[PDB]
């Protein structure tokens, strides 16, 4: 099998150690490290990678990522010229992706992986136990949308659908690196489109639980603007009813992942007040009244009880419809709109307890599902 | 929709108070229940039903059971005389199934199927949080069952394969009783055909949480000596990879149920070194000698620590090759063994808590598919 | 015994009820209720009592409270009323106190207090599970000034050193009537100087545990300011080593206890940026300067990060020595300074889960009991 | 300070590890391993001694127990030539006891107990979290024998009054080393000595936790019997009213902790047949009915149901009035006596849950002291 670390910016020993780890395992071929550029990191694995392929017998390389997108050049670049370089420069039959600033990195994300490849499936996506407050693009983002847009089909049912630590084989990766769609979502993203076109396919799934968690480094509103806009350009996307899919029961969450704070909220309240604009204040015209008159408030004072549950789908429905990406108001103003609803879910559900918040969120997506189906 | 309660011997106000609630229910055209005999319950709900669908305006109706399989007459021909009733005497769209016995019955049973039905499901099973030493015929022996000889379907996935609260629509039914196998199971057997026939035609599968458990009445021995049958009867079938099979999210257990202890455990050890025979300790000769030594030595005083996971599948295995249903031997040396699997599970398992116990019995199903998916 | 119900504003079947569960008692031989005033509960009262003590046998009245103290008349004046009733015009051993907003009493409640009271303790207190941000009075004013002030005492132990559910003896009742400190407490003062004077007496103490909880009605800032001010009074009074304290051991915190939310964020956000005045931006001069610029923020937008718990222990001695009690500008600082401790706590603490929050507070008394006997 | 680790039979480089984190810990002064006889683990210490206390600075050394008691000679003769130690060949101001077992041993431990001596107390003593299963002595034994004869004290609300782990003042030191009855208790009595004389003088006592819980090696029979023998021989001792006691706020238990079994139940249930004598069941004529005739059915199978709570009380006064230490038929008696407790609470409490499991064992302290008050 091939190993692949896409990295940006990181700590040389963070990813130097994912690198050794992979290399040593008994069922990885070959590790391959996909640069943003040519920094310290870089030049750091290079000056590694003679050593540790010796150490091992596996062998270690580093590349530039290679152009093959059309958006912003960002992480999908460096995911589809690892694929490519899968699919053309190797015979290997399997490659799994792990984010490089994992330090929570052990043998056995390698084996649960590789055992879930042997028994079938042909994706296998890791997921993790995740703090309250965290992934809240996951949630209010792309599982939202998988549940407006597809309601009856696998793709809201994805744990983690913008994971980026996953084992394909050969044939998946030959189908994904193939569309036009993939192809070009050279920046954040990736992920959604890997879980859109694997699930449209009807690629069978198996979701692996790795119950320590994934600890990593500690931008967002880039994320945020490219995930939404990832799901925006599928919106008109047709999906067949589900393929297998299966996913390993979960453990209880640790204590210490339970028991952490996603965000600073004075600062997010404060943010929330920033950058105005006349014509941000023009867009929400489009919105309905609540949601309009709540956000105008933000001018003055945070604001965020009115961006419920149903203020949210309304919104999302506004966002899919005239969202202009690369336009900065709208940027801006889908960067206020999911604060809000972030806000507005912390306060009335993530402070009720951790429980509380998981059977909301599943509750969330059934209830939007649900709606979804009704129209 | 037609919705129905299987009676035996039931307190008349536990039953008739279930009946009220499926009547008043706006979704509930027709209500009927399907006893046993003659009993008092019957003439009970008999006299009472003119009044209750005068009240609601839904009507209600009760019936002896028809004899139409060929086992035991027991549940089987109870709810296959409800299908028979509802698909050739009634024009209704679906179906539902409830145990009389149930005393946390509200409208909300009926709601949730009703909308997982709109979804578009076949059927709709509903399942419940569940005391750790409860479903020991669930767990170690349908769910073992299942994974055991159909590793890579749906079956082993299904939460409460003995589960009798279900939604089927009208053309799932009408399958069902259609089809040999499912129609001559008159008795306990009768819910492990019902799931092991829908995944086998390729039914689509929801199951629905109903988060404050199934509180009932509180035999045993009858119950799993006829499922351990049908599932030998099902042993040669082929089935293939699954249809579509969704899980509403667990909530978290409630305290009363985690806290409750489902048997009398110096009474089972007790009971462990009764009804011995000469034939029943020469049949253990056919088990592996672990087994066969450990099972011996209750004649003289309990022992159980032999009887592990790997222990019990190669006991499984042995059973499914000889056991002889009807034989007094054979029903009285399985019960035997699974009580010792139970005590087992319970001193080693059980007693670490209830989320250990959890994470172990869904461990032991996923061990379990990975053995038979070897051979 | 008898037991006494102190009412202001109070739903008449609520308190009926309260009553004639102790009416009912068997070791209840009078009730008395205290009204505020003679409104629309006091004259249902009035005309419930004559056919309740005739049904129990026990006998039941209500009167308005006296002046007996110096400050505002509030609860004060209520519960001495009922302690000056007790000795002066009654013959009873032991007095109960219970809020009269109660809906979760039960005859229990008076059995445990009665059997610690038999055991030979003179003060008992009942204590309750509570949700993560309820009692932010009780954490961050009285205990924590207990502890700042009294580090080598019981004081900050106790529990619930507000709590209006208590049992004393004749004795015990005597010498708080007989204090002119408690005498003159007829504000939200009261509790804070029962509390104090008993451990300052050496009374022996025993804090009972209502696993239920203490379901009541849902004036903060009154309750705030006086409930400050009886600490402020106290502040140079010595206090012996500890007598007899002990508490009954607490059970799991009720899962609809720990999932509740203490209050409105937004609400509260907003409220910190009104009832401004240039005294009070003048009166910030006397605090330290990450308090006075935080605080001072507050003007133009919500500002709470800076008041963590070194902060707030500043902040208090500064209050201790500055804070004039009826000065409306010396009140609305309180109030601001104390919410933005409540958010702060909320956000970094709170958010955390519920077990998190009660470790850290017990800590954070220990961090400040250390602190105090540091000086 | 003074650190001492009294040893018997243990793994070198455990003790070794222990000993080294003594020393290098700033306020420790001297370390003193005690050893029963001159075997591998005092040789290996030995020559070790001399090497840490070169690298560290502070004086180690070993000496063999000297025979100071008068019963067995065990660990009390080990802790009481420490104490001779301490108070007659060093000037040091404290002493500190730990198992030399202990494999979760940090500077913790002593920072911890330091800072509470710092405070004022005169015995600190350690206490951790434990599994639901363990600490069957210290609950149905010594906390139970607490509650039972001295009902308005102390010492039942001691956490764990068998605990090694224990700081202790020269004059705590000296005041028990001058007491005849607890020089005298050479075997494992000394721990329960120690708790009950120092409660008995009103010396201030402190109990920190520990929130990592004890790790240590995994006989029980003599530990059993001569702690019941300690405090039968206590049982006219007449003890005032409370000294100080504090005792930290406990965090939630550890998972691994809460998840872990304390014993092997077949075996157990085996041993509760064996080892029976015509005289065993002659002396059970001395026991109430239900107990009389449920350990007679022992000898033919196991049976425990019949020794709940009440029925433990009555088989305990029994014991304190009618056992002989050093008889082997009483001795084994109480250990069959008891099994059954365990057994008993192991199936109808411990089975619930870790949480169920301490409330009632709390309530059950409660249970007796009310029920002790009485008579
Ligand atoms: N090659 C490449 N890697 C990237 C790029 N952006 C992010 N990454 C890497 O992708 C992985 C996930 O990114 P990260 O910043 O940790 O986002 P996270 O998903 O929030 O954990 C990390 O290894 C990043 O170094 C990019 O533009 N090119
Ligand atoms: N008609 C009919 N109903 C039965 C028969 N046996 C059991 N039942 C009913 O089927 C439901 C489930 O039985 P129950 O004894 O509660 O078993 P359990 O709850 O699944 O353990 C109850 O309503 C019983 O009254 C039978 O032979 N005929
Ligand atoms: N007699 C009298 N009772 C009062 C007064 N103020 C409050 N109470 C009562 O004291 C009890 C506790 O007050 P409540 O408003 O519920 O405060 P809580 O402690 O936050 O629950 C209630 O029974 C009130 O009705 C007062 O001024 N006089
Ligand atoms: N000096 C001495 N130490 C002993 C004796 N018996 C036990 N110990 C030690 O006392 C400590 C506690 O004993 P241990 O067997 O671990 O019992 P437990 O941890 O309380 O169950 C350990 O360090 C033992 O090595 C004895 O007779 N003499
Ligand atoms: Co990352
Ligand atoms: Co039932
Ligand atoms: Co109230
Ligand atoms: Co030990």
């Amino acid at each position: 099998s091939l190993v692949v670390f896409p990295f940006k910016h990181e700590h040389p020993e963070v990813l130097l150690h994912n690198v050794r780890v992979a290399a040593a395992h008994p069922r990885v071929h070959e590790v391959l490290c996909i640069g943003y550029e040519r920094d310290q990191t870089y030049e750091a694995v290079e000056r590694a990678a003679p050593e540790i392929s010796r150490a091992t017998g596996t062998p270690v390389s580093v590349r530039l990522q290679e152009r093959l997108g059309t958006l912003r050049p960002g992480k999908g670049d460096g995911m589809n010229t690892a694929l490519r370089y899968f699919l053309e420069e190797t015979q290997w039959e399997r490659i799994h992706f792990y984010d490089a600033d994992i330090t929570s990195f052990g043998p056995d994300w390698i084996t649960k992986a590789e055992e879930a490849a042997d028994f079938g499936y042909g994706l296998v996506r890791h997921y993790f136990p995740r703090a309250s407050t965290d992934a809240m693009i996951t949630w209010m983002i792309t599982r939202t949308g998988f549940a407006l847009l597809w309601p009856h089909t696998e793709l809201s049912w994805i744990e983690q659908p913008l994971g980026g630590e996953l084992l394909m084989r050969r044939e998946v990766a030959a189908m994904l690196y193939e569309d036009e769609r993939v192809r070009r979502r050279s920046d954040w993203g990736i992920d959604t489109l890997y879980t859109f076109v694997t699930v449209q396919q009807g690629v069978s799934i198996y979701e692996c639980y790795i119950p320590e968690g994934k600890a990593h480094r500690l931008d967002l509103r880039t994320m945020l603007v490219e995930c939404f806009a990832a799901i925006q350009s599928l919106q008109h996307e047709v999906v067949g009813q589900p393929a297998i899919h299966r996913q390993e029961h979960p453990h209880r969450v640790p204590v210490h992942i339970a028991e952490r704070v996603g965000y600073d909220v004075e600062a997010t309240l404060h943010r929330l007040m920033q950058h105005w604009t006349p014509r941000q204040v023009e867009l929400l015209e489009l919105f309905t009244t609540p949601v309009r008159e709540g956000l105008r408030t933000c001018q003055r004072r945070p604001a965020f009880n009115f961006m419920d549950e149903m203020a949210w789908a309304a919104t999302y429905h506004v966002l899919l419809e005239h969202f202009q990406p690369g336009d900065p108001d709208w940027e801006e103003l889908l960067f206020k709109l999911w604060t809000t609803r972030v806000l507005n879910y912390t306060m009335t559900v993530a402070l009720r307890g951790y429980d509380y918040a998981q059977q909301y969120l599943y509750r969330m997506l059934g209830r939007y599902r649900y709606q979804a189906a009704l129209e």
